[PDB]
């Protein structure tokens, strides 16, 4: 079913809640074993967002490999991304360890450091080129080397450098900064722009590790943000674009990590996003 005539239908019925509890009653549940250890508590932000154990992003060290941090492998779109929480005080070293380790080119951010008055995540890369940060857990620096502000979104260089070997790359942080402190964008245009500037730099293709993809707790907008790109990518590969089925590409999303699109709101804004951007892709 055209999923614009479904998307119609669901509205004209105002049913979002009920199409929501379906995928949360149909959803995987794997065990998070890892997550739960006593030696882990410290590293979790939130007590119910956990990574399954079978697709955890595991740290190269022995002492303890754990991250919150999860690998989205997309078989049919041919696209993988690794989603993670916002990055804690304790745990930004393990961080950029895992960018490092994963060969990632992009990390992308859909959170404000600080939004309804609390902090969401570290401040965890540089804010000025001649301060540069030092990671003595994990043996990394991180330099700022150039920063581009635009009205809906800020794309940043920065160089990563392994201080046991002085191997460097460039990492681009990519930072959407306008997501509301409450609910979703009305208009989707924003969001699909800054999706496609994303893709045309590199950051999304085989060449590379996997996409680094966070907000706070890793599951709501970061989940919005994956299940737009493969829909968009599955309807350019396809002979029958229509057949691509939201509900349930977000459903095999859900073997991966729990809990993706977090409310009914983010799940409408996900097929508006789709809908929107298919007007690209289908040759205009
Ligand atoms: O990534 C780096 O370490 C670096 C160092 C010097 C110059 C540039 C640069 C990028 C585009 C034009 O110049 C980048």
């Amino acid at each position: 079913m055209e999923m614009e005539k479904e998307f119609e239908q669901i509205d004209k019925s105002g049913s979002w809640a009920a199409i929501y509890q379906d995928i949360r009653h149909e959803a995987s549940d794997f065990p998070s074993r890892v997550a739960k250890l006593p030696k882990n508590k410290n590293r979790n932000r939130y007590r119910d967002v956990s990574p399954f154990d079978h697709s955890r992003i595991k740290l190269h060290q022995e002492d303890n490999d754990y991250i919150n941090a999860s690998l989205i492998k997309m078989e049919e779109a041919q696209r993988s991304y690794i989603l993670t929480q916002g990055p804690l005080p304790n745990t930004v070293g393990h961080f950029w360890e895992m960018v490092w380790e994963q060969k990632s080119r992009g990390v992308v951010m859909l959170n404000r450091v600080m939004e309804k008055g609390s902090l969401k995540c570290a401040q965890y890369w540089p804010q000025k080129e001649e301060k540069e940060m030092i990671f003595e857990d994990t043996n990394l620096k991180l330099t700022l080397i150039s920063e581009d502000i635009k009205s809906y979104y800020t794309v940043r260089q920065l160089e990563l450098e392994n201080l046991t070997t002085q191997e460097t790359r460039e990492i681009l942080h990519f930072h959407y900064t306008t997501w509301p402190d409450f609910g979703v964008p009305e208009s989707p245009a924003s969001f699909l722009n800054f999706l496609f500037k994303v893709r045309e730099s590199g950051s999304l293709s085989p060449e590379h590790g996997p996409v680094v993809v966070h907000c706070s707790a890793g599951i709501g907008r970061s989940g919005t943000f994956c299940l737009a790109d493969t829909c968009l990518l599955l309807m350019d590969k396809r002979k029958d674009p229509s057949s691509v089925d939201i509900k349930k590409v977000l459903l095999e999303m859900r073997k991966f990590r729990m809990g993706l699109i977090q409310t009914a709101d983010q799940l409408r804004f996900s097929y508006l996003a789709v809908i929107e951007g298919a007007k690209f892709i289908m040759g205009d």
